[PDB]
């Protein structure tokens, strides 16, 4: 496929930005937008041929495209941030960070596939409002899910779910080991996008970056399961949390969005007659402080460990950072 | 397929639903909502399977359900009425009108194809405003198209246009000829839905139905082209204009849908300092009333002229029209 739509224009304008793929730099609007709004499906089919990944798991590209398309249906488009533009920039992200060169030739094929999947599905079904506004509300994903990382029980239980009719199994050709590995593999990593987890996370990364061990060429050592999935778990939550270490003008776009969906959720509490999230309340909160108070407490020493752990690879990344932070700070009147 | 989405139950009860595929009464909202919002792509899959139609002209139901899911997603959810469901209902209606007894073995199954296809197509795009309201603003649609049958044209070109790609081309194996014949067909037919058209495709119907020759065993004859192109134009138009003819709690969702459309316009011509639409103003215009009008003015001489072209096949879908005529009426609270 070329295009998704009636303009022919599109089709090159699509093919010039997606020359942009392996690049931290790619714009994801515009893909959206020479799409006909299918960024998640054009994205992710983009990765997969560029990592030959259909061909090495014998995927059919029909089967993909179809699953693709249904999954990114399931995100909604009134949702102003969690939506699938979302997903399909933070499945690119996690394309480009898996290339880093401190982390060649560590991750096999199906930890590739695992962690883009996982990016796709991160998100799916999500319905604007936090996991403690479900639990506060007595939400029925709530009661499915006992107060417990209830979005992120819930885009696993969506994307597996899709996975089950025959004519969306993307993984059919698969070994059931795989499949159970796989498996493994995307719980962990969704489960690990839960922000109330971020503290955890961070101090047993902190941790491992403490004694990683660099050999000779420049490459880490990640020798069992077990340390690789944790960088994966780390990697896809450093791509969950990138809108501050891209371009300025992606950035803040990425904030328009996300303000637009917590100031949603201010206004159905006030309806509810409930508490008001300070964060979310539209009558007082700054939009500057905010991304400020989101990069100084939780972005950057993220970023900083990520980079500590794959030096020289985020120097870039956290230059641009530690500039756009630079850029909201001083859109605050006051000193 | 089997379903869209991510339940189960769904499954059970989409099935339970398209028992009815072949009969007046099926509930197209019921299959919307078994089918994760897929009405357009579910009832055409459901149609031409039904009618061997993937079979007869070696249609890949994988290329027949990408088209069909891109063709649904270009119609607008934000538009009240003229969105996907109504292209689906549309379509089924069609499909039920192509197997009244008194047109038996009349049609090819080119023809058929071409009905179906243009029922599904023939509002694609549709931005929830009429053609006079793109003419009135000077809308980039009205002056591509110079201001005769605006909507309809850009229906048909999206509709075509979108079978440009390779992945969606579900015409592939059409002959040229066949292919041509077809395009022929379904421009017609869609071009035949504009209202500005409806009198004098009318006053033409009233003209055929007049020498009307109905053979021994009860079927129309319909010898040539000519003649075979024009009852499908008006069948198409009729199953367009069919809301009205349905059950009672059927027509007074569709009710609802126009109106919530109509009345959008409206506001649209207050906010851009225009004279407003009669019809479309929310401030004055009464609902059972439009209902009444429309039906004695417009979709009752229609549907007594095709009934009368297919007698006795269409008594109960008059009958039903009369009884929902009345029920608007006695609805207005003036006698
Ligand atoms: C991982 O889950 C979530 C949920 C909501 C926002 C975010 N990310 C934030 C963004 C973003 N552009 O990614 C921007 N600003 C934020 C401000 C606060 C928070 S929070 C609710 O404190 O985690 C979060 C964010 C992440
Ligand atoms: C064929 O193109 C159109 C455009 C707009 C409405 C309709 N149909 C009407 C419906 C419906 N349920 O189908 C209901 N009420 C109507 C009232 C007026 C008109 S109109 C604009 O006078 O053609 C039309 C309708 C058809
Ligand atoms: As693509
Ligand atoms: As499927
Ligand atoms: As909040
Ligand atoms: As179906
Ligand atoms: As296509
Ligand atoms: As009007
Ligand atoms: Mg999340
Ligand atoms: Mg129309
Ligand atoms: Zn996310
Ligand atoms: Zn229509």
């Amino acid at each position: 496929i070329s295009r998704f739509g009636v303009n022919t224009e599109n089709e090159d304008h699509l093919a010039k930005e997606l020359e942009d793929l392996n690049k931290w730099g790619l714009n994801i609007f515009n893909v959206a937008g020479y799409s006909h709004n299918r960024p998640l499906t054009c994205i992710m089919y983009a990765i997969f041929q560029e990592r030959d990944l259909l061909k090495t798991f014998r995927i059919s590209s029909d089967t993909f495209i179809t699953y693709m398309m249904t999954l990114e249906d399931h995100y909604h488009s009134d949702v102003a941030y969690h939506n699938s533009l979302h997903a399909a920039d933070v499945a690119q992200s996690t394309h480009v960070l898996l290339s880093t060169p401190a982390l060649d030739a560590v991750f096999t094929d199906l930890e590739i596939l695992a962690a883009i999947f996982a990016a796709a599905i991160h998100d799916v079904d999500h319905p604007g409002v936090s996991n403690q506004f479900l639990i506060n509300t007595n939400s029925e994903l709530a009661l499915m899910y006992n107060d417990e990382s209830v979005l992120e029980n819930h885009h696993l239980a969506v994307g597996f779910k899709l996975l089950q009719e025959e004519h969306c199994d993307i993984f059919m050709n698969l070994t059931k080991k795989q499949r159970q590995t796989l498996r493994k593999m995307v719980i962990d990593m969704v489960l690990a996008t839960d922000m109330s987890k971020h503290m955890s996370l961070l101090a047993d990364l902190k941790t491992m970056v403490e004694t990683k061990k660099v050999t000779s060429s420049g490459v880490l050592l990640l020798d069992n399961y077990t340390d690789r999935i944790q960088v994966l778990r780390n990697m896809v939550h450093c791509a969950d949390l990138s809108n501050p270490t891209k371009s300025l003008e992606l950035y803040r776009q990425w904030t328009d969005r996300i303000m637009e969906e917590f100031f949603q959720q201010g206004d159905k509490e006030r309806e509810r007659g409930m508490e008001i999230s300070p964060m979310c309340d539209k009558h007082t909160a700054s939009v500057e402080k905010s991304q400020v108070g989101f990069i100084d407490y939780i972005v950057h020493p993220l970023w900083e460990t990520w980079a500590d752990l794959v030096q020289p690879d985020a120097q870039d990344i956290l230059d641009t950072l530690e500039d756009n932070r630079n850029w909201y700070q001083a859109m605050i009147p006051q000193a």
